[PDB]
């Protein structure tokens, strides 16, 4: 780019000799001016590339605090869909459980049905086979077995 | 830093070879103090220039570790929404199973209660033929005998 500092002071140097070549003593002139405005211009560029770098920088910070924002709504609703889940598994627990208890009743049920199915059918029979007994012998007349047949004969 | 015209104004003065020698060294100290300085307020903008070119790297970054984190919330809550709505459905049939397990326990023990009548219904009349029998011993009857027989038989 422009010049450095040596080689602006190896110009002055030249200058300093009151009697040197006068076409090489306007030429390093032309050549400090000419410098001088480049330098002008590096650094105005410079300094409108620093401006619009702080502009894109709080425009990029305007967005960082929507994205903060937008983020934090997220972690907070992810939050409650945390809580929801936890607040069912504990009712789906409690359900089970229930359900376990039931099952264990009804298993009890239907073993004492099956229990007393059995024994009503065992005094059923009991009586079909009485009566049996009773009519193979109604010729006797017997008062007694026909006190027997009453018992069986009555209806509830 | 200098104008440019106040560095002109400096060059125009050492474009004559007959300047004072006194005149002529403190214009090139002049140019040589203004150069320096004028490096170094360069140079100062040019590292806080990429200053805010890493400032502004790393909030961009950032910003978009940001987005990124959204979108991680997001896609995750979507997940945990759908995971409830599976759990709901999980929990009403689980509360079904309830209903139903508890109509079920209600009928059995009507059942139960219904069996229990008939079997005394029936054991009612069996003790009734068992009295008789009991008191009809004296006569030695084998028919008595054989009902008596059946009343005490056994289920296997």
């Amino acid at each position: 780019g422009p010049l450095k500092p040596e080689e602006h002071e190896d110009i002055l140097n030249k200058l300093l000799d009151p009697e040197l070549a006068q076409s090489e003593r306007t030429e390093a002139l032309q050549q400090l001016r000419v410098n001088y405005g480049s330098f002008v211009s590096e650094y105005n560029d410079l300094t409108k590339e620093a401006r619009s770098l702080s502009t894109e920088l709080f425009k990029l910070k305007n967005a960082y605090e929507e994205s903060l924002e937008h983020l934090e709504t997220f972690k907070r609703e992810n939050k409650n869909l945390q809580e929801e889940i936890s607040d069912l598994t504990e009712q789906l627990g409690s359900s089970g459980k229930t359900i376990h208890e039931l099952e264990k009743v009804r298993k009890q049920l239907e073993a004492e049905v099956e229990d007393l199915e059995k024994e009503r059918d065992f005094y059923f029979g009991k009586l079909r086979n009485i009566e049996l007994i009773c009519q193979e012998n109604e010729g006797e007349n017997d008062p007694v077995l026909q006190r027997i047949v009453d018992i069986l004969y009555a209806t509830d």
